[PDB]
């Protein structure tokens, strides 16, 4: 895939002439902090060229003991004030320079943000209603604050972090060629090996990348589907047939992690070998033209680094430019919102406004087509009228065309054909705010906003009194209920608020349009999914607020319609027929046949977590060896480096300065080969130790996960995808916190403790200073990563409140533009960006601190050391050789644990991420489906008994379910269970199968309480029948075999299920008979055929026992049927369980049970119950009517 992009001098437009300023500031600051270390380096040859000029002059002839000290100490003693003050005049201008860089770059992003959230808000609140028919609003809400972030990104400091990048790029290369052009031109000669190497491996790691999410995506599809049909699992106790599944197919990413795992390390060792050999290469030519007397070791050391500070300063430079072109990425999909403009403006004031409208309303050739798809047309040639202050009913079968006539009306859409026209002018020529406020909207189902009830009214009309508020309150019929509410009016409302009832939200929804006074009134099948006692209330309502308001309305239910002064009746866009209710019910066209056919904190220990990798102890031990090695070669190459530049910086013969340096040149490639050696061996033995790791461990994680009870999927923390995520990442980065931690540990001590060592008895005075300074500047670099973290949750956290506007305007855009506060969202989204904008105005403010005081304490300390280290020189208390041995074994060494712990994987995240997983173990359940004891009779009665059992759900334990309820079940027969909402009949057929225990009571099967038998002994001889039937992505033959688990099933077998549940005769015809495939990519079986199979599966195992939960759940009137044949078919000789709802079936069984509040109020057969004339008997009156 390759993404659009936008134009460099586009994107900095909402850029303001101050904008334009800062920018330019900051990078004038950028530029000069990049050539401050260059600098540095220049300085730094100058510096040991003041050494090296008497380095080798007072130790070889000693011309005087005393009067020869002053004589060329005091000649240092001049020079060395110089370099000395200015190593702290760099760090002075860098903590200036520094500060305008960062500050001044947020800033100016800062300013361009404010300007493009409420530009990009805006625009998405001006766009038509077809557009939002086609684009995804859930990204489109995303891209509100993503995109938004994205360009941020790229338009702040990292601009200036780049000018700063480049300024060492093209301000090293420079001092190193006018320093001294030959040995430069070396290096460049070798890097192109370098950057080479780099690249090529880069496109191997993202080769091995790639790979690996493909690799696991077929066992994580094998987690997803357990885990979300965890019920059916457990039920039927496959709980380590489903676990070999899902271990078969983990080996996989588990060889092609290594594959990763080795690459990964030779890319390091690989490119880590070529820094040690172009060290040599330039070391060893850079000798030999000092030896010449052409160059001084203060120029070779000046070109060296500051080639490879320039050079380096590429790869500092690389996400700078990937954010600046993600930001132009995404500033493509925002910029396109904002410069797009609609054909409906919501927002232009160019139409009429004629006051004093009548409601004459006409439709003149209307051909319309909604924007999914012109080829099918809705309505053609529609022709309509609508006198003023009557009602007309629009009616008609399904892909009519009625509720598009309510989406022209407020002009949601223009009709391709035909002329719409209210009071003979024509719709599109009068202004849309104006048309839209002469009109009020009552849509299908109603929406309320989180605010109190006053605001939802005023979302009708902002300057309404509360005067106003309480009659149309009145008018619609919700007064009464609103005094009954605990805040009255303030009562808080919404998704946050008290939940209202369906019909009182439409009553609301009524008198926001009441309020607007409309002389137009649209209902889109206003009472649709309310019930028959709430309806009536509202068509009160309804009949009161279309006196003198000319009305359409959309009608389902027609009874509601038939005091209407004209009906209309649809097909296929058109009006075939029109008149009143008597009209039509004689004209016994389309109208007369609908009117008569109704009538996360957890603590885990490092040593808990590495002994999980125990069992692969022999990686780790040369894991540890070869990390000490690694660590080895940082002060090893302190000392090389210091040896060579100790030859022509203490005094020495010209006989053996070559030997000396050639040797120590060659030394690198040494240390060079050592590095690749223990690259190749780091990623090995501990690589090996974390893919096996990771493959044991989601082994381990998903046999316990199906341990688990009931309870634990019920939890809300525990959810399908969760544990899947839970069960994918979190269980491979556990390897970051058990060998990587060691890998570190031996490097960060071989390194910094046995350099710490030697730098102590080179030159013990220097070492004070310096190991005292760097716990200084490693903290700073620690506080600027809590601050920009800790700074990261407080803005993104004050953006919420923004965002929590937006998401309200977005989710519900068709209602804001029926009522046209478009406007009110927009300066509500701007108002609570207000906080936001001014305290990001003072964030580059500290940022600029924070930058500013960390690279200062750098260069200040850089002068520390070079100006106490130069004190202990010309006191004669240590060599110039001794400060380079210990600044670049410090130094450098306390560089390198920050190169390697930011190597690493991410620590923290690391043993979090492991703590879940040990829970995720050692969790036992209470329930023990893997157990192997319990009694496990020969006993095949099936003698059912529940004796006042007390549970309540563990997750909700504040309510109750079921208090003494008991019931017994004789062999074979029939018990039912019905009852109201709440009574606690499904929670049955749970206990049975021993989801859950009861807090107290007892279950018993024949006559052995549950607790005593064992769990799946328990559960096989169990039939349960769920509600919807889980079917798995698989043959009908293995799905309907899943039931009984540990059986040959061989072909007989699977024929004689598939008769009995009657799908033998539809399979039969079925392509491919019995081995169709069943899932997403064979072919849908109807809602009735799939329950046939799981009565099916239930067969096979022929149980004793047969639970049937609610099954039927769906109005497939044909198939419904057929499963009841089924149904009957499998209760005939078995104990039988029902959840009863449908009423046809409960008469025939041999007993009842109702149910209320836990409690049985009365048991009987249907005739007995009937003539108890109780609960059981009003039930079946309600279906008289
Ligand atoms: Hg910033
Ligand atoms: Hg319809
Ligand atoms: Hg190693
Ligand atoms: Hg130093
Ligand atoms: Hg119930
Ligand atoms: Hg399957
Ligand atoms: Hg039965």
């Amino acid at each position: 895939e390759k993404k659009p992009a936008v134009s460099v001098l586009t994107m900095f437009r909402y850029a303001g002439w101050l904008d334009r300023l800062y920018m330019l500031v900051g990078t004038l600051a950028a530029i000069i902090h990049g050539v401050a270390l260059p600098l540095m380096m220049l300085i730094f040859g100058d510096m040991t060229d003041s050494f090296a000029s008497v380095g080798n002059v007072s130790k070889n002839s000693t011309n005087m003991s005393e009067a020869d000290k002053r004589a060329m100490f005091a000649k240092l003693e001049e020079e060395m004030t110089t370099y000395a003050y200015y190593y702290t005049g760099i760090g002075a201008g860098v903590l200036i320079v520094a500060y305008i860089q960062v500050s001044f770059w947020c800033l100016a992003a800062g300013r361009q943000i404010h300007k493009i959230r409420q530009k990009f808000f805006h625009a998405i609140m001006n766009q038509e209603i077809g557009w939002f028919d086609v684009h995804d609003v859930g990204e489109l809400n995303t891209r509100l604050t993503d995109d938004v972030s994205k360009i941020n990104e790229g338009i702040g400091d990292k601009i200036g972090m780049f000018f700063q990048a480049m300024a060492t790029f093209f301000g090293g290369f420079i001092i190193g060629f006018t320093r001294g052009w030959k040995l430069t031109l070396v290096i460049l000669a070798i890097s192109p090996v370098l950057g080479l190497s780099a690249g090529i491996w880069a496109k191997i790691l993202s080769s091995f990348t790639d790979k690996e999410l493909h690799a696991y995506a077929k066992a994580g599809a094998v987690a997803e589907e357990v885990l979300a049909a965890i019920r059916t699992v457990i039920a039927f106790g496959g709980q380590k047939k489903e676990l070999e599944r899902y271990n078969n197919n983990l080996e996989e990413a588990k060889r092609l992690g290594i594959k990763k795992a080795i690459t990964a390390n030779i890319s390091m060792g690989a490119a880590f070998l070529l820094i040690y050999a172009s060290y040599a290469l330039a070391f060893w030519y850079g000798t030999s033209l000092v030896i010449s007397k052409e160059y001084s070791i203060g120029q070779v050391l000046t070109v060296f680094f500051s080639v490879l500070i320039g050079a380096f300063s590429v790869g500092q430079a690389s996400p700078n430019i990937e954010a600046f072109a993600n930001a132009r990425g995404a500033a493509y999909e925002v910029f396109k919102i904002i410069d797009n403009k609609p054909s409906i403006d919501s927002f232009s004031k160019s139409g009429h406004k004629p006051d004093n409208i009548q409601g004459n309303l006409e439709f003149k050739n209307i051909h319309f087509s909604y924007p999914s798809r012109k080829e099918v047309q809705i309505l053609k040639g529609l022709n309509l009228k609508v006198k003023s202050g009557q009602t007309v009913a629009l009616v008609g079968n399904s892909g009519c065309g009625k509720s598009t006539t309510v989406q022209l009306m407020q002009r949601l859409y223009d009709p391709l054909d035909g002329m719409v026209s209210i009071d003979g002018q024509d719709i599109r020529t009068i202004n849309v705010r104006y048309l839209r406020e002469i009109i009020g909207v009552v849509s299908q189902e109603p929406v309320l906003f989180a605010t109190t009830i006053a605001e939802n009214i005023r979302y009708g009309r902002e300057d309404v009194t509360m005067d106003e508020i309480e009659k149309a309150v009145k008018e619609a019929n919700a007064y009464d209920f609103i005094m009954k509410l605990p805040h009255q009016f303030d009562t808080l409302v919404g998704e946050r608020g008290a939940q209202l009832s369906g019909g009182q939200k439409q009553r609301i929804a009524i008198a926001r349009a009441l309020v607007r006074n409309p002389k137009i009134l649209l209902l889109d099948q206003a009472t649709s999914a309310l019930d028959t006692e709430s309806e009536a209330v509202v068509q009160a309502a309804l009949d009161k607020a279309r006196e003198g308001r000319t009305t359409i309305v959309i009608a389902h239910r027609l009874s509601t319609v038939r005091n209407a002064d004209v009906i209309a009746g649809f097909d296929g866009g058109v009006i075939v027929e029109q008149g009143n209710h008597d009209e039509l019910m004689r004209e016994k066209g389309i109208y007369f046949k609908l009117v008569m056919t109704q009538t996360d904190v957890p603590p885990a220990s490092f040593w808990r977590i590495l002994k999980l990798n125990s069992t692969e102890w022999p990686y780790f031990v040369v894991g540890i060896f070869c990390a000490i090695i690694n660590g080895g070669l940082q002060p090893a190459f302190s000392v090389i480096f210091s040896k060579v530049v100790g030859v022509f910086t203490n005094g020495g013969p010209p006989e053996t300065q070559r030997q000396n340096s050639n040797l120590f040149s060659l030394l690198f490639l040494i240390l060079g080969i050592i590095s690749f050696i223990t690259f190749f061996l780091q990623g090995f033995t501990f690589g090996k130790a974390g893919e096996i790791l990771t493959k044991r461990l989601r082994y381990m994680v998903f046999k316990s996960m199906l341990r688990q009870d009931v309870s634990w999927f019920d939890d809300p923390k525990n959810t399908t995808g969760a544990l899947t995520t839970r069960l994918a990442n979190d269980a491979a980065q556990v390897k970051g916190a058990t060998g990587s931690r060691l890998a570190v540990i031996f490097q960060n001590i071989a390194n910094l403790g046995t350099g710490i060592i030697i730098s102590l008895i080179y030159g013990w005075q220097l070492t004070l200073l310096l190991l005292a300074i760097v716990p200084i500047i490693a903290i700073a670099g620690v506080v600027e990563m809590k601050m920009l973290s800790g700074q990261a949750l407080k803005d993104k956290k004050e953006l919420e409140g923004s965002g929590k506007i937006a998401t309200e305007a977005i989710e519900n855009f068709r209602t804001v533009v029926s009522l046209t506060r478009e406007q009110k969202f927009e300066t509500m989204y701007a108002q609570s960006l207000q906080i936001p904008y001014r305290n990001a105005m003072k964030k580059a403010h500290v940022f600029g601190i924070t930058f500013s005081f960390t690279q200062a304490m750098m260069y200040f300390s850089y002068a520390a050391c070079f100006r106490f280290g130069a004190y202990l020189v010309t006191q004669q208390l240590m060599t110039f050789e001794n400060v380079l041995l210990v600044f670049s074994a410090i130094v450098f060494g306390a560089m390198a644990v920050g190169q390697v712990s930011s190597f690493a994987p991410d620590y923290a995240k690391a043993t979090v991420s492991a703590s879940h997983i040990i829970r995720i173990i050692e969790k036992t359940p209470e329930i023990d489906s893997y157990s192997t004891q319990g009694l496990k009779p020969n006993m095949l009665e099936g003698n059912v008994q529940f004796s006042g059992v007390v549970f309540n759900y563990p997750t909700r334990p504040s309510i109750p379910v079921l208090q003494g309820l008991s019931l017994e079940v004789k062999k074979g027969q029939t018990l039912a269970l019905v009852g109201s909402s709440g009574c606690g009949k499904s929670t049955v057929v749970q206990l049975l199968e021993r989801f859950y225990d009861p807090m107290a009571g007892s279950v018993f099967l024949d006559g052995k309480e549950i607790k005593q038998l064992n769990v799946q002994w328990l559960r096989a001889q169990l039939g349960i029948v769920s509600q919807e039937p889980i079917l798995f992505d698989c043959s009908i033959a293995e799905n309907i075999a899943y039931g009984d688990n540990s059986r040959v099933v061989s072909y007989e077998e699977i024929v004689r299920a598939a008769k009995e549940a009657n799908i033998h005769q539809f399979i039969d015809s079925l392509p491919d008979k019995y081995n169709t495939r069943v899932g997403d990519k064979g072919t849908q079986l109807s809602g009735g055929q799939k329950q046939r199979i799981a009565i099916a599966r239930a067969l096979v195992r022929q149980p004793h026992i047969l639970l049937l939960d609610q099954a039927t759940s769906a109005l497939d009137t044909e198939s419904e049927k057929v499963v009841q044949e089924a149904l009957d078919k499998a209760r005939e000789g078995r104990t039988c369980i029902v959840i009863a709802h449908r009423l046809s079936t409960i008469q025939n069984a041999d007993l009842i049970v109702v149910i209320q509040n836990g409690k049985v109020k009365e048991h009987g057969t249907h005739q007995q119950l009937l003539a108890q004339k109780g609960i059981y008997f009003s039930m079946v009156s309600v279906q008289a009517g």
